[PDB]
């Protein structure tokens, strides 16, 4: 109520809004749909680009399919290989007033940019880690499709319900037997801090197995296994790190190592139940650090990317997700001679581990502070890459404008 | 729900938006709390600088407080002449996801600033035209000041509610007699569009004088004069606009323009109550063009004020409402020569009526086309002006910073 109320049409900027970065530490509580959507037409114009990937699968399950690198095999094994991508992931749709979650927008996008290409896309939104969502995953692939021949496992998360128990596990990112003198990047400030890490309990150390080692793995294979919808010869991967001696004491032998290491015990098992079924595959392929929702939560990390983006961008060795995944495909899922490492993993990752790179971001670690950040390291292009997951940053998006965050999805199965 | 759901604060963001200029036409469905506080500071800072008025009023009532030229004289009587003031408006308060009136945010700012300089503020928010609303301001008078000296009639609405009959008029804007050919700016696509004006019927004629006519400044006076909160030797005055030969088809001797010579006609019956009423006075002041929400619906301001803009700021004699206001006080309303016209009503808009300004502006609105909009007009002005009313465009202003559009106001009687 006003003197001229009525008399005037309210337009849809009601239902509309602006929306721009809301960064809290490694945290930004909003997400641009069409920066989303043009960041993904970014890696799918990248993959194009290189060209078509040859010898490889047709039929592809990615589990947590929505960002990073999940996200980047969804679209190297659709618009690489053009094969059907039926992805799983765990995301917010946005609804009025109220902006969805990046994943969520990455993967309406997905869906649109797969139509016009003639691909099949079909996604299903729920906990990956419960029965129900694998019940679902395994009708959907009963209708659509047949069968899988590539399965990729691509999670990171927190936490994890066992499908079984009542029990809810919480990942710690924390050091094992001793404590750790972090020297640090606070993002929001820009100055180094320096913390102290206590490591973690054992009930924590198998809690972050239970979230991040590979009993789902396990579990889903076996799924899709007696339901009769992996293929002969089928192949599956799922993604680790493991970094060079700096990130060693809170990553490879920290609390989230040790979660990555039953990853290779439990690939075993996986490997023998797709050997005995028509030939097929199970590998951990190693991928290098790269800047994601899962990676920026890690102590020490933003501050080691901003550096290793430096390095790597002056020897010309800095790639992203879409890349990584590329040339995983490229070399070693599909390709004649595969980067096998001395446990028999697929290996992407190397270029970071060039013992010239960790040197000189080694010794840059030590001699950084308040003053240098921007001389001594990208932190920049960190910045940048941390906006773009969430669709900021972006060139030839408008982010002054309107724009509706009620995006919805095509078979898309909501569980 | 997604996968770190709830792990995760959703902070202020939640309740604060981002405000951007929203225009169609000469509607702005945004206002800026932040700008038009920057906004009304501004002005105050103005009348500050200017210096104090001496022989002001003490004890003002401001009937239309919220904005343009009725702000102004708010702002001119409390910060020049150091005057209490009672506001009445009509404004929309503002709430989450839903940014309130200019005219709201512009009195929540006057409030505060006023209660900086110890000065007196309170506020009524309702239908001027009711009884309702004329009870509750002299009720505010009575426990609060005893009596007002000052009357300032400021009041611009499309539409009135007689408070007797139920009849609900409507403002028309139209010529009168015969059809008029429009030359005016579009101001969205920003070209000369070119329209055929209709005339009015008799009817609509009767509904403008009802609505911008003197009757209900008349109710106002007379309602306050037998509550007896009116002061011996008060002063009233209503603005007015006379214009020149190039705007009189449309507004002088249009619709709008009877409902103004209505005004010259009620202030002899009103003069008359008060010069009995311990030698007070009621006068119609005359003022310049400027741009508020009221000139900007007005067929053919846009452009003619774009046009008056160019001259007047190349001839130095531009100013707008608070200066016009100011001046009004000082040379007019509070001064030793008073500028009376042959009707006698105070003038403030004589260096607009310039005889060497008038033909400037005449002689480029036939010759001004397509392509030399921002050659030969300050069609940019007039946009920045307008963008001003609603809090945008203005300096020191972070406009792509939340803000919090619920911002309530202290001493406020809501009718
Ligand atoms: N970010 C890096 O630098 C590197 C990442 N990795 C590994 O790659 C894998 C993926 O990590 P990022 O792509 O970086 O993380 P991310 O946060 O971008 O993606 C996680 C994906 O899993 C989904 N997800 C999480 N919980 C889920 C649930 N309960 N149910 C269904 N979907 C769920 C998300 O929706 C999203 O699609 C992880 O194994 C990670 O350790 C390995 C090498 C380095
Ligand atoms: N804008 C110009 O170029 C000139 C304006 N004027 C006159 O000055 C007066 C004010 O006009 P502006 O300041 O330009 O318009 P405006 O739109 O800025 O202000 C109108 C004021 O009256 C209030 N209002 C409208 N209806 C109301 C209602 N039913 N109850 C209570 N308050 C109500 C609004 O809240 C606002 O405070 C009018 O008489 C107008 O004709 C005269 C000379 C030129």
């Amino acid at each position: 109520h006003h003197h001229s109320s009525g008399l005037v049409p309210r337009g849809s900027h009601m239902l509309e809004m602006i929306i721009k970065p809301r960064v809290r530490g490694f945290i930004c509580v909003t997400a641009h749909p069409t920066g989303c959507e043009a960041n993904v037409k970014k890696q799918i114009d990248y993959v194009t680009t290189e060209g078509p990937i040859a010898n490889g699968p047709k039929r592809v399950l990615v589990i947590g399919a929505s960002t990073g690198y999940g996200l980047a095999a969804r679209i190297t094994a659709a618009f690489g290989c053009g094969a059907d991508t039926l992805g799983v992931f765990f995301e917010r749709p946005g609804e009025e007033g109220k902006p969805g979650t990046s994943g969520w927008y990455n993967s309406a996008a997905f869906h649109k940019f797969a139509a016009q290409k003639g691909l099949y896309a079909k996604s299903i939104n729920g906990d990956a880690f419960s029965d129900e969502i694998k019940q679902l995953t395994i009708d959907a692939i009963k209708q659509d499709l047949g069968q899988v021949d590539q399965v990729i496992y691509s999670l990171a998360s927190p936490r994890r319900t066992h499908p079984k128990t009542g029990e809810v596990f919480n990942s710690a990112l924390k050091p094992i037997g001793n404590a750790v003198n972090l020297r640090g990047l606070d993002t929001d400030k820009e100055v180094i801090k320096e913390s102290v890490l206590q490591p973690a309990t054992q009930s924590e150390i198998d809690s972050t197995v239970a979230v991040m080692g590979g009993e789902d793995w396990q579990m889903w294979i076996d799924a899709l296994l007696d339901a009769g919808v992996l293929a002969e010869g089928a192949q599956t991967t799922a993604f680790t790190y493991l970094g060079e001696k700096i990130t060693h004491d809170i990553y490879w032998n920290g609390s989230i190592g040790a979660a990555k290491k039953d990853l290779d015990q439990k690939v075993l098992a996986i490997r023998e139940s797709l050997a005995a079924h028509g030939g097929g595959d199970a590998r951990v392929s190693v991928l290098k650090a790269v800047v994601t929702q899962a990676s920026s939560a890690i102590p020490m990390m933003p501050l080691y990317l901003s550096l290793l983006f430096k390095v790597m961008k002056e020897k010309g060795t800095h790639e992203g997700c879409i890349e990584q995944v590329y040339s995983l495909y490229k070399d070693s899922l599909c390709g004649d001679s595969p980067h096998m490492d001395q446990e028999g993993r697929l290996r992407a990752d190397y270029k970071e581990l060039d013992p010239e790179v960790q040197n000189q971001v080694q010794q840059l670690w030590d001699q950084v502070t308040n003053d240098n950040i921007y001389q001594l390291t990208d932190f920049v292009g960190y910045k940048s890459e941390f906006l773009n997951l969430f669709g900021f940053g972006i060139d030839g998006v408008d982010y002054d404008a309107d724009v509706n965050p009620d995006v919805k999805i095509p078979n898309l199965i909501q569980g």
